[PDB]
């Protein structure tokens, strides 16, 4: 290509060019208004207009790095407002790019968005549609540097296709704040899957990360040979690592590369691929990665005539370790879609050490004869965890499971905090309704999937504020013994009542005039600081407080008088609770 400038702007398109530079620059520039970076957009796109007009133009063949690099080194105020950053500057390429990457703020220091009313963001959004659309993405790229940007693109779509759905209507607010806290919490979870994974490529090792992506990509695609799924795993390391580095460009050219070869390769890799591969560059490796599972071939018989009876097994085993582990745990994968990537990755560690264990040994067919009844407890250990928490949510509906919740994993570790408490548990009831809803066949990788993204915010949280030794233990180890470690936990005997504290157990005339998920959010605290207090109540007196709490504040708000109702039963309703427990 003479000018890259051109070619993107011709494959991308004009809409698609300005909101990705517009999204690039404010990941880099993070303090500059709106208009600085408007202005800039609008050269760019200018210059990469008159390259498409003329390749041979005065700065049209030089590379993007470059001419990114000299539009970032162009602001004048670079210096006072980022010190370090303008540095860079003086140096060369690729040394100047890497300096800029090395400079980008992570977590800066602004204040949080908060969201307007619906008719003011309605009216925002008809009066001038482009200036509030882009100033909105201009500041969540800004606040999330590292975010990849067609992802952010793909949410602003979505966005703008929210509020031109909900601004027509009669309840707007009905309509509207639904979609955005699912926006919101989709975005939370695609950041924190993100970030995990860069985490766990790091600080794992390739090898689990070539072992997860063999079970992803054999549960997607059964009816690949596992030399094409190997060639797949590697080449998918590969671009999550050169993404993780932070450099956009390269990410971008590596999962278009991969994608470009996925829809050459179609014939020999699945058969339900053929509508993402239609799409343009922007949205084809988008929608590969989210694709369903393939369908597995009926005449697939069972891994017994492979890995346990038949000869040579401890041969192929010593020829190759990791390879024949790769393709056992492939050949697993590909049966089970419905399984867990950490069940798959534990049975292989179990198949693993087996072999290890009883192969240096004369006349090992005896020793791993009976393994695959080991296997049959850690299947049935998520089996029994799920198909149990759903009928709890058979019993109880997500506040009363969530409330249940609280009281457990308060008795659990009460040294935990009340506000992180509660918001996990919110966060875990809201798990199990969604995956809850799905079939024996699609539960357990729903529950993996969420449960990793909320135990990641668990410890992110607990990280920061250390105050139990067995949290920071269940994420200090690998990441097929998180939720293990954490199912482990048992009641704390060695945890001591906290004193009584009169003014938490208070409650004012304002808890009626509180919507309906503020007024539970503060049920939830008086619920957790309760059996902190009193972590030896039982089931039936925690029931029996609740019960004449729900009937002591229903007599209070619709009653005569407001504000002698909350102190004047409140004092009787503390006393008589004081009375048990
Ligand atoms: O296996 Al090989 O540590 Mo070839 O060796 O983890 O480090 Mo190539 O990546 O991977 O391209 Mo690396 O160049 O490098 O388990 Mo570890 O069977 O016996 O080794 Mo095995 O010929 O065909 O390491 Mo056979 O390619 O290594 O596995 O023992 O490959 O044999 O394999
Ligand atoms: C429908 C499908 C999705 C379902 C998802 C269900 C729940 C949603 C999952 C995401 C939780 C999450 O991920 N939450 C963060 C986000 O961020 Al934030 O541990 Mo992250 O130490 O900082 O005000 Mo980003 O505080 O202490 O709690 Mo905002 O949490 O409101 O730390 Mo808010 O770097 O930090 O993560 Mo606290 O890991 O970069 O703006 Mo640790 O920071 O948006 O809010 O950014 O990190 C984490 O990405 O806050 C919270
Ligand atoms: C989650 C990333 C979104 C990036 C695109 C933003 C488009 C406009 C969003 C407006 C609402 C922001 C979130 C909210 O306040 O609920
Ligand atoms: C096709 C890739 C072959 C090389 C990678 C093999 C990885 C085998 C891992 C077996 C399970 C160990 C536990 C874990 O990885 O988390
Ligand atoms: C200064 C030039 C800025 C160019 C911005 C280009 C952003 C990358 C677009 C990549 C589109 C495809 C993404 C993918 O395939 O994963
Ligand atoms: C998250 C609230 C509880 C309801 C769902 C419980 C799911 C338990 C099993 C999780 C599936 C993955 C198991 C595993 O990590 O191997
Ligand atoms: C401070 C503790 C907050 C909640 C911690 C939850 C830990 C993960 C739970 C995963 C599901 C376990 C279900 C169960 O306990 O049977
Ligand atoms: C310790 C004396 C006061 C205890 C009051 C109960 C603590 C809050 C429990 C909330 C249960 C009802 C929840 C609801 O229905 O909204």
């Amino acid at each position: 290509h003479k000018s890259e400038v051109a070619h993107r702007f011709k494959d991308l398109g004009e809409e698609n060019f300005k909101a990705l530079v517009l999204i690039a620059f404010a990941q880099y520039l993070q303090q500059c208004p709106f208009e600085d970076h408007v202005k800039l957009v609008n050269e760019v796109t200018e210059f990469a207009k008159t390259c498409v007009a003329d390749e041979s133009a005065e700065n049209c063949d030089k590379s993007l790095h470059t001419l990114f690099g000299d539009k970032l080194c162009t602001v004048a105020t670079l210096r006072e407002t980022y010190g370090e950053m303008a540095d860079c500057c003086a140096k060369q390429e690729p040394e100047r790019n890497e300096c800029f990457l090395q400079h980008k703020d992570d977590n800066p220091n602004l204040p949080r968005l908060v969201r307007p009313e619906v008719d003011v963001m309605c009216t925002a959004f008809h009066d001038n549609e482009e200036t509030f659309l882009k100033k909105y993405l201009y500041e969540i790229a800004r606040r999330h540097p590292y975010f990849y940007a067609p992802e952010l693109l793909f949410f602003a779509k979505r966005y703008k296709a929210a509020f031109t759905e909900c601004c027509q209507a009669a309840d707007k607010a009905a309509c509207l704040l639904p979609k955005l806290d699912e926006l919101r919490d989709e975005g939370k979870a695609s950041s924190a899957k993100q970030r995990l994974k860069c985490a766990s490529l790091q600080k794992f090792g390739e090898r689990a990360f070539k072992a997860w992506a063999v079970a992803r990509l054999s549960q997607r695609f059964p009816k690949a040979e596992f030399a094409e799924v190997s060639k797949l795993v590697t080449d998918l390391t590969k671009v999550h690592t050169e993404c993780c580095h932070g450099d956009l460009l390269e990410c971008a050219d590596d999962r278009a590369d991969l994608a470009k070869y996925i829809c050459e390769n179609q014939d020999s890799i699945s058969s339900k691929l053929k509508e993402c591969c239609e799409k343009p560059l922007l949205e084809k490796s988008h929608c590969i990665a989210e694709v369903e599972n393939d369908e597995m071939p009926a005449d697939l018989p069972s891994l017994a005539a492979d890995f346990v009876e038949s000869k040579d097994v401890c041969k192929n085993y010593a020829e190759a370790k990791d390879v024949f582990l790769g393709m056992f745990l492939y050949e697993y994968a590909r049966r089970h879609p419905d399984y867990s990537v950490v069940l798959l990755l534990r049975l292989a560690k179990t198949y693993e050490t087996t072999l290890e264990k009883c192969c240096a040994a004369a006349d090992p067919h005896e020793c791993y004869a009976k393994v695959f009844d080991e296997f049959k407890p850690l299947v049935e250990e998520p089996q029994n965890l799920i198909k149990q928490n759903c009928e709890l949510f058979e019993q109880l509906g997500e506040y009363k499971f969530q409330n249940a919740l609280l009281v457990r994993y308060t008795k659990k570790v009460p040294q935990v905090s009340t506000p992180t408490l509660v918001e996990v548990s919110r966060n875990l009831g809201k798990v199990g309704s969604k995956c809850c809803k799905h079939p024996e066949a699609k539960r357990m990788p729903c529950a993996e999937d969420y449960l990793s993204v909320v135990l990641n915010q668990l410890c992110v949280l607990h990280e920061k504020t250390p105050v139990s030794d067995r949290v920071t233990k269940c994420c200090t180890e690998s990441l097929v013994n998180r939720r293990p470690c954490f199912s482990a936990l048992e009641v704390d005997e060695t945890y001591v009542p906290k004193e009584f504290n009169a003014e938490t157990f208070t409650f004012h005339a304002d808890i009626c005039t509180l919507s309906e998920k503020e007024r539970q959010i503060k049920k939830q605290t008086a619920l957790v600081e309760l059996v902190k207090h009193k972590p030896k109540a039982t089931k039936e007196q925690l029931k029996a407080v609740m019960d004449d709490f729900a009937a002591f504040v229903e007599k209070c708000c619709k009653a005569d008088d407001k504000e002698t109702c909350f102190a004047e039963e409140g004092k009787k309703l503390v006393a008589a609770s004081q009375a048990a427990l």
